[PDB]
């Protein structure tokens, strides 16, 4: 196919995502967590309930 | 004015990280590792190229 | 690798608008102002001191 | 009241009003419209 | 979006304290904390239920 | 006549709650703050000490 479809990600996002992998205050799974919770973010931007968003 | 950086991310990649999440065959740690070698390899320019001739 | 946005105040948005009803210059005029809003939007001013470390 | 509304336009979409700003076989007056018409989408998308 | 702006004095006055020794970082992390509050309060004037 | 910086909401959140973690030393928690400072005074896409990118 010639179509594809493409999200963004700020820059303070994707840096703050790269930080969440070595986080040694949480365990990993919380870390894959919260990576999730921001993937999920940008696959729906419009979510507004998540951990930083309060 | 004022101007902001953004990295795009085609869905499938999207897509595969999203599932590296919960693949359980993988460790949690082994997850990480590879999340961050997608994210690293959004960030990291993808071509601006070695001229070999510094070494 | 990266791409970009620019980011418009409200006011900078509003003050183009109102610069395409202003009767008495002609509308080649006001798209010329309007180019010139749209032409600096698109520049950078950066003019902040290099800090290197502190 | 120490925060400020911004609205976000990507490269693409500034570089295409100003290139609306030369099309020179619309009349000034359908240019200068078509440039309202996306400030306004922008303001109230 | 939503920004806040902070003034030149501000942030000089926040650079400045983290660099007071004779403070301890628990004091200049709450003189920094009491400007960054002041910049954020309140977010949005017809919503400022960070001042009771 | 004076000069304003721009800080993103969640960027500026972020810092207000770095000033008390507990999961940081209070010199951790005072360096992250001005690496923060740092990069309002002078952006440098985000970059910060500690990052390995």
């Amino acid at each position: 196919s010639n179509a594809m479809k493409y999200f963004q990600i700020d820059e303070l996002t994707l840096n703050a995502m790269l930080r969440i992998t070595t986080i040694e205050s949480l365990t990993p799974e919380q870390r894959l967590e919260l990576i999730k919770a921001h993937l999920l973010n940008i696959k729906t931007p419009s979510d507004d309930n998540e951990p930083w968003d309060e």
